[PDB]
C-alpha cells in the first residue's frame, strides 16, 4: 500500500504532453517519461485532505491489480509540491494506450458500428479483466465505453480505477429508487455494465441515450432488459446480451459463468480479429 507522504516531485521524471482526455475527479494527459522518451497516461488530480483517502484508494488499487494483460499497468505516483495551504498535483501515471477508448472506435467506423466479431473479441478482453477485479474483490463500478483501451496493437485495457454522474450504464440494482432503498453496487453490476457497452459498440450509443439523465435514471428499473433492435446480429450474440442484461442481480449469471458463454468462448479467426483491429487503428 502506497505513502502518499513519500511520493517524489514528478520533476525530471515524467512531463505532460497535451490532453488526451477526463478521468474520476482528474484529467488525463498523454505524457512522457522524460529521460527515456517513453509514452505514459497521466492521471492529474487536485489533492485534499478531504480528497486524499479516496485518491489514495485509487492508487493503491492500479499499483496492486494492474499485473494482468487487460488492464493498463501501473507505472507510478508522484505528488508535485505545492506551498500550503494550497492543493498539491498528483500524478498517477500508467501504460499509454495510443489508440484511444472503444468509444473512438465507435465514432471512426462506417455507421458507428462494428463487426460482432470485434465486439466479441473486446467483450472476451473486458470480461477477462473483470475476472481478475472480481478475483480480488475489486469491482470496476465504471465499466463503459470510454474507459475501455486500446494498445496499438488492439490490446485491449481497461482504466480508471477512481469509482471502484452519467446513468446510462448503471445496472438496476445500483439505482436507489423506492423499492431498493440502500442500492449498493456488487460483481455483477460490472456485468450489466459490459452488456451496456457492447450495445454501445453494435449500436454506437447505449439505450435511453435520447433521453435526459434524470430520467434515464429512472426507467432503467422498471423498463424491461434493453435488446439489440437490428435482428442482423447472431442469435449467440443476442443471447449473450440477454445474459448481461438480466434485471434480478441475483438472477444474473456469475462473471465465470460469462466468461463461458459461447459468444465469449467461440471466436475463430482470433489473431485475425486482432490484425484487422491493429490495422485499423492507423
Ligand atoms: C480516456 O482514457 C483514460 C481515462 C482515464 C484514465 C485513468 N485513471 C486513463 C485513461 C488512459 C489510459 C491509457 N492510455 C490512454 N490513451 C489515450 C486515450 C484517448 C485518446 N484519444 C484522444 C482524442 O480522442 C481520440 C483518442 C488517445 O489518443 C492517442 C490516447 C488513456
Amino acid at each position: 500500500e502506497i505513502d502518499l507522504s513519500a511520493l517524489r516531485d514528478p520533476a525530471g521524471i515524467f512531463e505532460l504532453v497535451e490532453l488526451v482526455g477526463n478521468g474520476t475527479y482528474g484529467q488525463v494527459y498523454k505524457g512522457r517519461h522524460v529521460k527515456t522518451g517513453q509514452l505514459a497516461a497521466i492521471k492529474v488530480m487536485d489533492v485534499t485532505g478531504d480528497e486524499e483517502e479516496e485518491i489514495k484508494q485509487e492508487i493503491n488499487m492500479l499499483k496492486k491489480y494492474s499485473h494482468h494483460r487487460n488492464i493498463a499497468t501501473y507505472y507510478g505516483a508522484f505528488i508535485k509540491k505545492n506551498p500550503p495551504g494550497m492543493d498539491d498535483q498528483l500524478w498517477l501515471v500508467m501504460e499509454f494506450c495510443g489508440a484511444g477508448s472503444v468509444t473512438d472506435l465507435i465514432k471512426n467506423t462506417k455507421g458507428n458500428t462494428l463487426k460482432e466479431e470485434w465486439i466479441a473479441y473486446i467483450c472476451r478482453e473486458i470480461l477477462r479483466g473483470l475476472s481478475h477485479l472480481h478475483q480480488h474483490k475489486v469491482i470496476h463500478r465504471d465499466i463503459k465505453g470510454q474507459n475501455v483501451l486500446l494498445t496499438e496493437n488492439a490490446e485491449v485495457k481497461l482504466v480508471d480505477f477512481g469509482v471502484s454522474g452519467t446513468p446510462y450504464w448503471m445496472a438496476p440494482e445500483v439505482i436507489a429508487c423506492d423499492e431498493n432503498p440502500d442500492a449498493t453496487y456488487d460483481f455483477k453490476s460490472d456485468l450489466w455494465s459490459l452488456g451496456i457497452t457492447a450495445i454501445e459498440m453494435a449500436e454506437g450509443a447505449p439505450p435511453l441515450c435520447d433521453m435526459h439523465p434524470m430520467r434515464a435514471l429512472f426507467l432503467i428499473p422498471r423498463n424491461p432488459a434493453p435488446r439489440l433492435k437490428s435482428k442482423k446480429w447472431s442469435k449467440k450474440f443476442q443471447s449473450f446480451i440477454e445474459s448481461c442484461l438480466v434485471k434480478n442481480h441475483s438472477q444474473r449469471p456469475a462473471t465465470e459463468q460469462l466468461m463461458k458463454h459461447p459468444f465469449i468462448r467461440d471466436q475463430p479467426n482470433e489473431r485475425q480479429v486482432r490484425i484487422q483491429l491493429k490495422d485499423h487503428i492507423d
